[PDB]
């Protein structure tokens, strides 16, 4: 047991390594679909920009994991980050529609977390998922809902105009 | 086939993609030999400094051979990323020879993967991997060996007076 | 033979030559296909303004072989530079597929001399190409083949919307 | 017809483009020069740095009578460039000299797209001719001759030092 | 065998000592040319000053060499610097022609050390050579000749004038 | 005899030609020393970096007795810079204490040419080897002096901690 280890459950510890992974493997999916977007058969170069920033965003919430991890006492497993589920992710629309799925799934995985945490009267864990987590969920889910939206209004995935004045426009 | 495919063999695609991983692999790697040093029963914090640094650099390398991938015109497919062979990396000497380890067996990849370039008299990627991977190689190889050198002239493992000292003057 | 002149194979020297009147030739294509969008029928402006900094630049390129040939001590001889087999280059997607083929066959050429170069155990030479040609073609293409898949998905040549927006949005 | 002509004679439009080709001749046969002096066994600097200066200059003042053809809304057709008569220039004084007959052609050639002008009571067309070429003609011409008789009164070309002294104090 | 040796040959390491000592001697002719030029009978500082310059170049070149050697575990195997061949360097003209003699020796070791690097397949080694080497002698070579060049059609070595007058209008 | 000679022995012509072999001498050895620092096997950068300042410096010196040569109408003759006792320096301690003995028979020399200068009433001599050599012969044998006892009296060079931490904390 860590000489810094308090009121730290094993259970919460083993959940905080399973969202190690989670994040991890979220910004591999991002980092995917930036790159596709970089295809010179698809060329939306603001596409590519904005879910390399996501990419780098998602390391940096598993990085403030394994941080949170050692801060109380428990040890860090990590796991083989999978590929993707796509290699080719067909259109602007159809990435937006695949990330805001993941952020829910994401946001289930850490509304989940807090549960464990309240159920083992953790309130550092409950404040450290509230106050790190659960509003940048709310934020993404809302911000990818938004460009899901508009990109359908505006005729996507058929009207390649539509994705090329979207990259400009919003993504610009 | 691309519109932008000219000289680029399916065995050099293949190659490319292989390296893809590989650096991803050592992102991973120095991103777990950093938390372990972040580690309250550790607690070397330029140790760490020094190994997320490096983790940050092999995931820009990886993200470098992407942009290659899509240039040329080959077509980017991720694998998964297997977690690290230890969890557990013992002192900032084993750290220190295990990183070495790794940066020889990818210098030997970028070898290969010069070498198969040759074959196929792809002067471009020969280029690619001679101006922007082949001397970073030696320049890490060289700084590791130096690094492990210090530690063992100043008593490390045993010493961990040594690590802490080598921590504050060279990794500071 | 030039005092200066080591290592340095007659038949490199034909070919730099050679060379030098391929980059003047895509100038001229270039120069062309500027001011045919500087027509009143035409009349788009960025599209010209881009075509115009292409043909600066490879006569740029031209120039850096001439100096070239003469630190190698070869003999620079000049050859009429061909008119460009348009007068109407019919759309801006037409000209931007149009100055692609020209630069696969200016990199299909810079190749042949490249295994020219490896073939008379030129190093100079090689890294010469290597260094100041082959990456530029592999970007140019890369950039136009980004531009083609843009005007193709948003409906050029038939939208001449499409054309319009393009040239604003990505030219401008 | 195009929408924007107006009282713009076919022969003045045909004149234009002949003039287009005469000055991008000009423009090599200065790039020819300049790279001459660029020789190891000339080496004359700032012989090569000034008749590089008037290729780049002939080549503006080709692109100026292009955009002046799209104006008055005639079509631009493009010749082959002839490779300049001479791949040697001998001497300083000698491409000096060339220079000057060139020059003097070159303003032949403008004066009689003048008289065309005149004949065909275009007046847009003789100012344009008065106002951004026959000065530039005059101005070239004088300034030639007085290189000429300063490279002769010093002793070119048998003096290579006065070659040598003119590169550096009139051309430096 | 060192700890960051990897892919290089015993050869290219003995062949990499011999380049050391090369560039070392080329550093101490220059040092020999340009106190000549200091002598109160030959009294030509500019020269004296272009020559220094150029034995302290030869210099960082050993020592970039030497920092090669340990880079890739090799072992520096220092050897005695020969004295020039020469203890009085004639002329300006003389000087010149000898620099020029020796940097195309030079250029030839380099160029052996390179087709030595291709026959070991040592690409960072060749690569090393290319970038850092090759075109430093093809650039010193033409800039030589140049020299020399100039200095014979101005007169010299007879024309003390004409070394005078170089010494202040191209070495000043 | 040259046009400025003046009281100025052949003897004390042929020591200072002595003197600058023993001054290129001395740079040789501090560049070896410096570049043993620099090995994998080795790496202390600051013992490297303070051997390679002391070879420029020696090097300074070299320079400003080829100088004084001239001035007083001698005439420079430079032998082989033979290669130094040593290939690999063993220590840091190791080092000083040779460095220490060298700069122990550069002074020698120095006093056995002020000497000479006293028998042969050169008051000029004299004075320039008291102003520009003797203090400094005396400041550098008094700091290395100083290095071998902090050294000796840190455990070096049996502990690589003692050599460790003088490079960090006086060579720094
Ligand atoms: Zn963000
Ligand atoms: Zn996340
Ligand atoms: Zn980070
Ligand atoms: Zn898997
Ligand atoms: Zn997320
Ligand atoms: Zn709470
Ligand atoms: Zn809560
Ligand atoms: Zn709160
Ligand atoms: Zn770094
Ligand atoms: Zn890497
Ligand atoms: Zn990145
Ligand atoms: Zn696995
Ligand atoms: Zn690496
Ligand atoms: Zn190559
Ligand atoms: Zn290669
Ligand atoms: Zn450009
Ligand atoms: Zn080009
Ligand atoms: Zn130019
Ligand atoms: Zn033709
Ligand atoms: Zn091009
Ligand atoms: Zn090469
Ligand atoms: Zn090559
Ligand atoms: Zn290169
Ligand atoms: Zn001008
Ligand atoms: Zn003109
Ligand atoms: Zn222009
Ligand atoms: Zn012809
Ligand atoms: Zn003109
Ligand atoms: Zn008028
Ligand atoms: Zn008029
Ligand atoms: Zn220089
Ligand atoms: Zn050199
Ligand atoms: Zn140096
Ligand atoms: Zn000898
Ligand atoms: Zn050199
Ligand atoms: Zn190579
Ligand atoms: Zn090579
Ligand atoms: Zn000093
Ligand atoms: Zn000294
Ligand atoms: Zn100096
Ligand atoms: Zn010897
Ligand atoms: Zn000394
Ligand atoms: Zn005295
Ligand atoms: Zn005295
Ligand atoms: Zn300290």
């Amino acid at each position: 047991t860590s000489q810094v280890r308090q009121n730290y459950h094993q259970d919460s510890e083993a959940a905080i390594n399973r969202q190690i992974n989670l994040d991890l493997y979220a910004s591999y999916v991002y980092l995917s679909m930036s790159y596709y977007f970089d295809r010179d058969d698809v060329a939306l170069k603001n596409f590519a920009k904005y879910f390399l920033h996501q990419s780098h965003e998602e390391r940096e919430h598993a990085e403030k994991l394994m941080k949170l991890q050692n801060q109380r006492g428990g040890r860090i497993f990590l796991q083989d980050i999978q590929k993707p589920d796509c290699d080719d992710w067909e259109s602007g629309l159809n990435a937006m529609e695949c990330a805001l799925h993941l952020e829910k799934n994401v946001n289930q995985s850490l509304l989940e977390l807090h549960k464990l945490a309240t159920d083992k009267n953790d309130p550092h864990l409950c404040d450290f998922i509230e106050t790190h987590y659960l509003n940048e969920q709310v934020k993404a889910i809302k911000e990818l809902g938004d460009h899901v939206t508009n990109l359908r209004k505006m005729g996507a995935p058929e009207s390649g105009l539509a994705e090329y004045l979207f990259d400009k426009h919003t993504l610009g």
